[PDB]
């Protein structure tokens, strides 16, 4: 039958006998994601991720189920004003790729939810939840389609941004990656820089010992392009803490705890070598991690190689 | 001042006082892409590269500007009834990377326009003509937004559609690749079976001798998005020959040719390690072609390490 | 502040706490209304009113809210199916104006939501409440630009559909019609067959007895259209009884008292001549009424005259 | 085959050999045409009044051209000039958005267009836009209902394009269309009966008390003039306007919303008359002068002419 994402939230919250505030938060940040699409497919006429992060920022905070957010574009978390404050703690990389825009590749918006746990003030703290807390994530791709991307404890579902009547359709019931993929995904023009267990790993994709098949390659450098696609062929995608960046370049609020906890709800795993992604305790809302996700099959290889290097 | 595609088409048609049938194709072929790009933004729904063709075979075949038509998605050239002859030749990837399209990245539409050089009734053979006879050749790219771009003499220009218009808007006028890039592109799980002299290449790029920075990788799979990045941002491109397609795996009538046509255009240069692309006199339509394209000091410097091996 | 029907429609019904299935509903609906309005947009290009009619009916059905269903364009009622019942009646025309479209005039939705009165298996009979037991009511209207209005318990309330992002926004809270206006509505061409009582107010309009300005007549001929503008504009809308047909031409069921109750619900009026609109208690669901509704002083003014008519 | 707005002035510029510059102006109308419709269809969602930017925008996607030397607006007083470099040999009356002010209620709006060609060899001038509506080269409307229209008429006839949104193209649907030899359905405005014109009042009660005892018309008034003359083209009937005693002249304007009108009724084989001549045949001595008019199918013009003649 024909599912809406506006009704699925509505069939799940009714079942749930919840109070409404996260179908209404998912209302405002989907219908936020359909004005950053629209924009964004004429993003040069007559800047992009500023429009993008008020956009979310204030259809967040109006819809009255916020009381902290944090943005990649903001440097201290935001706290919502005592009128509008809402139980839900939001984390969100507005256009994450915008960078990479002038060459037309993918842009995203990634997102995290938690709930508040204390009930103290609202304050920076209450963003610094472990990624295991997290009650919804999921991104949206502006790509050839526009796509909304949203796991939550149910599992991982897949909706179409229909531009002709603005509804996201749902595509792709409780997705699952494959347990081993036939891909590779991370940026090899810095190799001189990579951490011996890396240079072994990505050797044996390109020459297996067993004589199978070499694996693909493929990097957008397009963080949702690339993480959508491991989660839709299977694979495995890398951005590795080297010696310079020994924590990673991609921030863990809300760039890797979201995409790892969409793998791990699709059967896939996500770590930084040392932990699971998920299990990081955050210090700090900017904080970077390590991550290498995708079929659990290539994530424990590569984590069998990750564990001979000391 | 403000400028569309159909405006900028007749100015330049105008002032050659010309027939008019290069233009009318041309807008046959703009009208098509708007509507592959519809198709595109609202995929999924329960074959789509089919679509495209239809639509771009029937625009054409109906332009009365065209004799021979050569598809990616058909065996033979296909010949135009004598009704709707004109006289130009197409030849064109209706829907490039529609095989990796459930990952929403890049799909886009690759065409190169021929005058009719033989006499003869029209047949394949009219289509067997060099990329330097080329008259016109771009390509859309349906990304996050939708981009044409359109190379003749005169240069290369970017024009951006505008979805509430349905007009491609002229963003980029008389485009010059940089001089050098930053940026390597190809897919590395070939690595296996590299000619030495990619081999040679892609290790400089990685571990440079004269103690300058690493370049980065960028592969999307799509070639219409690897080459429009390169175009944007500069850098090198790389589909060669490995031991499993020793004539190169793209096609040469509609992807190595168009896309060598507007590099070169562009200020930019595009070989097959033996020669350049545009000098190959090609034998079969569907025939393959190894490329390696870009930025004049990047292309070159990859020559430089041909002529080292042998 | 910024506000979309689906924001709206959800915080009523967080305050009052129901149970969701009304919200469902007016989901359903407003998706069914922006389906209709793309293919009206496109309407020409190869019935309409039949794409219409399944799109609200299976829209409705699978929203789980619904368990009768009336529609202008089945002879019966519908009965929505257990596994998909709900406790709402709902009768609608999915598609108003469907004879006069070739002149691209208005077109429009109009829809009555009741409460279902039996515990019984619904049926027919449960489809037969008078107009005062409404729960919502309203139309769409597919004009220059395509309008919702919902009527409710609360008021008026007017959404303009944004095409760009596919979603209602509030444009005019708590609508209230002007006390007396300047305009009146109904076809002259049918004056031969007028109620003396219908033919002494017109002729008052065109020549009033107080030394004031005339009224300015319009007449669409479509019902959404003329009601919309009577009630932004103010005046007088009559497709009253006549001899020839003493009950009138609009159908009771899903014309008359949708828009009688959005009168209403705005400050006005709505009568058969001989009682109120709302107070007529159907017995057939296709049943016909007269109707005169618009700014109450003119309604009044109307009633005074029918009065004087024996 | 499949033809859109595009192709189709292409291939008759082609058919003809001429240079482009009429092909241009109506790429550059059509543009405007889109535009306007998609403001149109989020005339609401909040910087300037709308018919203020539909001006602006025809007037400069006209200029633009290269194909004008003259455009007279509803909105400017004076004839607008176009300066030297981007002069060229039409000249464009228009109405940018016609039923502005009844944009509320969203009824019908519309974009009316009549184009003529600079006749003399001197300096473009207002004097240039005085061509009566006979030596109209093209003219029509764009009527942005419920869909978008594109209606187009010029010496080989009329023809209706429907905008398809998805793809910004203007899709032929209605080839050389020719209006009802007679129709069922008269159009104006009732309320001011009391200040109709002797011969009105008879020729409407002939209509709503026939004396043959046939059947009695409908009435239909949209108020929009694009709409009110769009349904009687498709329909066919009579669209009213006419002179009373207090307005002498009528009420439209002629340059830009009576003769394109008349333009496209009579290349669809319809009428159009002031009562006193045909619409096209009035000599304009000011480009902002008002001119009555009754439109419509053969049959029902001459009816009204007829009852115009009785009365002196
Ligand atoms: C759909 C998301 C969701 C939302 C909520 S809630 O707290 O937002 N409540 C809520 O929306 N109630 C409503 N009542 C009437 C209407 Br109409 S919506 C509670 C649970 C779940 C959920 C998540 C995953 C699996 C299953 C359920
Ligand atoms: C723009 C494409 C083009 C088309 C043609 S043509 O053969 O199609 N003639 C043509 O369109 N004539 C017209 N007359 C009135 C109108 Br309006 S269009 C001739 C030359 C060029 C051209 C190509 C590259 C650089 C400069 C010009
Ligand atoms: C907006 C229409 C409406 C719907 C409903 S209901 O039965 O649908 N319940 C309902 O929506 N509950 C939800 N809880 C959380 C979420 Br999120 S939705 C109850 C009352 C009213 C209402 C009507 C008029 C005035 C004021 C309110
Ligand atoms: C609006 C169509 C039209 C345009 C012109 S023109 O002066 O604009 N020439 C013109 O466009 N030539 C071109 N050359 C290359 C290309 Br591609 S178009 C002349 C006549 C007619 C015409 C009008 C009515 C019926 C039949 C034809």
């Amino acid at each position: 039958d024909v599912n809406t994402l506006t009704r699925f939230v509505m069939e799940e919250g009714r079942k749930a006998r919840g109070t409404g505030e996260l179908t209404q938060l998912l209302n405002s940040l989907c219908t936020a994601v359909k004005a950053i699409s629209s924009a964004v497919r004429k993003a040069g006429i007559a800047k992009l991720d500023v429009l993008s992060n008020d956009l979310v920022m204030n259809m967040l905070k109006s819809s009255f189920a916020t009381c902290v957010l944090v943005s990649e574009e903001d440097k201290h978390a935001i706290i919502v004003e005592p009128e509008k404050r809402g139980k839900y703690v939001v984390c969100f990389d507005p256009l994450d790729g915008s960078s990479n825009i002038d060459c037309l590749v993918s842009v995203g918006t990634i997102f995290g939810i938690y709930r508040k746990k204390s009930t103290d003030e609202p304050s920076e703290k209450d963003a610094l939840q472990p990624g295991r807390n997290l009650v919804a994530a999921g991104y949206a791709l502006y790509g050839s389609a526009t796509m909304l991307v949203l796991a939550m404890d149910c599992g991982v579902n897949c909706f179409m941004l229909d531009p002709a009547i603005g509804e996201f359709i749902l595509v792709d019931k409780d997705v699952k990656i494959k347990k081993k993929g036939k891909i590779y995904s991370l940026n090899e023009g810095y190799a001189k820089d990579f951490d011996p267990a890396v240079t072994e790993y990505i050797q044996r994709k390109k020459f297996p010992p067993d004589n199978s098949a070499p694996y693909g390659a493929r990097y957008v450098g397009s963080m949702v392009a690339d993480v959508h696609r491991t989660l839709v062929y299977g694979g495995i995608f890398l951005y590795p803490a080297n010696k310079k960046s020994p924590n990673g370049k991609l921030r863990l609020l809300y760039e890797c705890n979201p995409m790892a906890y969409v793998m791990e709800k699709a059967g896939g795993m996500a770590t930084t070598g040392k932990e699971a992604v998920l299990d990081v305790i955050p210090t700090d809302i900017h904080q970077r991690a390590p991550v290498i996700l995708g079929s659990p099959d290539d994530v424990l290889e590569f984590l069998k190689v990750y564990e001979k290097h000391s």
